[PDB]
Order: structure tokens, then sequence, then C-alpha cells
């Protein structure tokens, strides 16, 4: 996260950090069981991190459970990021408390302008590379469909939608990706893709979860 602050311990109970012996990506908590990421963060050998503040000093709080089955969306397409998420079901249930707890699935989409909540271990820096050992927060607005397709052309689909700053400065950034967007208590994103971070008229793109809660479903109920 560029032009973030430090959440505070615990205060995102339902982010979760991937780790492969580094954390490479984040992800977020649905159910005591299930954890939503993005599809080009999947790899084999995942351990989920559960209430995790600092990803380099266990500090009590964490619960490391390994990735029973990963579930990429059938219809990921690598090279555009459409349908740029995943499940991941864990070995063992999660034992849910105020530190450890999952975000509700959005009923519908949310509209340009509302203001959210994105966080994660990613990179602080929009020219080289810092990462942080505790969670990072952004605020940040979703832009309108037509600032994003200028901002984006040829490649916004409507699973995708643009959120952050046309001035530039605060963004999500690499080390992200595969965690939560979430606005009015429901998760409305999953961060995705940018040019670069945090550049000027570049935006972030996230996966619009709201087109995918039918399949989420689905998919949950069936494995
Ligand atoms: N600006 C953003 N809003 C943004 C958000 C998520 C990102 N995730 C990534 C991301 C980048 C890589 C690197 C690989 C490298 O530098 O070694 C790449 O450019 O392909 C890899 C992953 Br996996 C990412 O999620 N970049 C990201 C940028
Ligand atoms: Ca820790
Ligand atoms: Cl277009």
């Amino acid at each position: 996260i560029v032009g973030g602050y430090t959440c505070g311990a615990n205060t995102v109970p339902y982010q979760v950090s991937l780790n492969s012996g580094y954390h490479f990506c984040g992800g977020s908590l649905i159910n005591s069981q299930w954890v939503v990421s993005a599809a080009h963060c999947y790899k084999s050998g995942i351990q989920v991190r559960l209430g995790e503040d600092n990803i380099n000093v266990v500090e009590g709080n964490e619960q490391f459970i390994s990735a029973s089955k990963s579930i990429v969306h059938p219809s990921y397409n690598s090279n555009t990021l459409n349908n740029d998420i995943m499940l991941i079901k864990l070995k063992s249930a999660a034992s849910l408390n105020s530190r450890v707890a999952s975000i509700s699935l959005p009923t519908s989409c949310a509209s340009a302008g509302t203001q959210c909540l994105i966080s994660g271990w990613g990179n602080t820096k929009s020219s080289g590379t810092s990462y942080p050992d505790v969670l990072k927060c952004l605020k940040a607005p979703i832009l309108s469909d037509s600032s994003c397709k200028s901002a984006y052309p040829g490649q916004i689909t409507s699973n995708m939608f643009c959120a952050g700053y046309l001035e530039g400065g605060k963004d999500s950034c690499q080390g992200d990706s595969g965690g939560p967007v979430v606005c009015s208590g429901k998760l409305q994103g999953i961060v995705s893709w940018g040019s670069g971070c945090a550049q000027k008229n570049k935006p972030g793109v996230y996966t619009k979860v709201c087109n995918y809660v039918s399949w989420i479903k689905q998919t949950i109920a069936s494995n």
C-alpha cells in the first residue's frame, strides 16, 4: 500500500496473508473455512496466516492453517486478468473471535464515490520496493466507469472497477494482490492490478466481487 497508514493490530480481522515461506498475497476470510483471493496469486504449498499484524513476529493471535484446495475461477484469463478471483478452502476451520472474523459478501454492487478500505503488506514505494512488517491501510473511493475506461482503454471488463486517486501518491501495489476492498462492511473488491503503483491517472483495478456472489456460494456449497 503506497500513501496509506498503519492499520493498528487486528483492526482488519478478515485480512489474511498467503504464505509460502514469505508473504506473497493477501486474501479475505468469508467464513471459518474459506478465503477469497485473486486467481493470479494461485500456487501450491500455500499456508494461510490469520490474526496477523507484524508478519515477521509471532505476537499472538496468529492461526497458521494450510490450504486444503484452491479453486481458481474456470474462466480466469491470465492475459487480461478478467475473472481474477480464487477461493481457498482451509484444512481446518479457523477459531473466529474479535481478532479473526469473516467479512460479508455484498448483496448489491457499490456506486462510484463509495469510500472503501483497502489493506495489505504490499510495497509502500511507487519507485522501488519497501515491504512493511505490519498491515497498512488506505481509504479510497470507487471511481466512475468512464474515468476507469479512460485511464485503461480496452482493458476494463464488466468484472473490474477502479478505486484510488488520479493525482497519484495513494494506491495498492505488489504484495497487496488478493486482499480486500471493503465498503460499508461488505467485500466489494479484490486487489488485482494497476500500471505501476500510485502513478498519476493510473488508479488500481479491482475484481468486482458483487458479480461473483452466486458463483462463490455455489462453489462453496459443492466443496
Ligand atoms: N498498482 C496496483 N494497484 C497494483 C495492485 C496489485 C498488484 N499486484 C501486482 C503484482 C505484480 C507482480 C510483478 C512481478 C515482479 O515484479 O517480480 C509484475 O509486474 O508482474 C507480481 C504479482 Br503475483 C502481483 O500481484 N502489481 C500490482 C499493482
Ligand atoms: Ca505476526
Ligand atoms: Cl474501452
